[PDB]
């Protein structure tokens, strides 16, 4: 389960040899609605949550520091993630988090699910505690 | 079916940011088992097959030219892959492919079963035909 | 429990005749450590707490509306009161309470303990409940 610029770079670099693009940061990404896999998203929360600024990982680390190193495999989001309150009107329901490269567009790297699709009321943080987000 | 050190490479190139090995050409190997996920297989196929030449795919072209460039994944092997004909002794079985970076060695990028378990008898080519070999 | 320039001031309307200062807006804050009961406080939690908007009580009402008119004393917070988001860093620890005339400093009404300490951690809102923040 990732998108098709991932997979696709993935198998360039391993077989064809074209150089492998590098994200320069890493931001998680929240969907109410399952992403379709493709370059982008459906789709992001907005007009209805006004403070949707995406959270990058490894806030100070320039790169490398967001996520353990790879041993056969797994990592965990060494830094932690707070999102903004919810700044009012209507309730939102989190489904699916994902992968992006840049604030807007930029690509999409992950599509997993929840294993409990959360909502947020009015006031609520919705923080990611470290030890989540592993991969394979 | 992808091995560790080919997992750890595409994890640490999507996430961390560390930048992606590129092999320079590809060789393609034969394994009379599984090859274990590390480096090496078990095992790779000699002293049964006096001439065991790791026939390397784009065999012309320097790079870019052996496998089609990904779309929505898959791929395919442009240049037809014969090997060596079996010299002698006794009959060779074949299950598993593995792609290789080296000649013997050097990393383990892919490692996938046959769809039909064959053996190698007395005189036997064991070419591959163009439409296999597909990854993803 | 008052402060320096509260007592002083309550003491010179009381007796002298001199005008009282009647405060524009008043704000709640947080501390860390007890506030001197001079000017200032000792101290702020900033640089910890990112986000630290002193929340403005009766945010709708323009004056008045805070709190309920004496009753031979008691207040209350009839505007719950909800503070910004824990940005980042680690966790921040909040026990001792005080109001406040302008958005940073500009004098110092009150100075009390809470009937708990609060141990805010990275994510938190640290909401104020309606009929809390009675004062005699």
């Amino acid at each position: 389960a990732a998108s098709t610029y991932t997979e696709n770079n993935i198998l360039n670099a391993l077989l064809r040899g074209v150089a492998f693009p590098l994200p320069a940061k890493t931001y998680v990404s929240l969907h109410t609605g399952d992403p379709g896999v493709g370059a982008g998203a459906n789709e992001v929360s907005l007009s209805n949550w006004p403070a949707y600024v995406r959270r990058e990982a490894e806030q100070g680390g320039a790169i490398g520091s967001g996520w353990t190193p790879a041993a056969s495999g797994q990592t965990s989001n060494v830094n932690q993630l707070t999102y903004p309150a919810n700044n009012g009107v209507a309730a939102v329901t989190v489904t699916h988090y994902a992968v992006f490269d840049a604030p807007t567009g930029g690509n999409l790297l992950f599509k997993a699910p929840l294993t409990v699709a959360r909502t947020l009321q009015v006031g609520d943080v919705f923080v990611f505690d470290v030890g989540s987000l592993t991969a394979q």
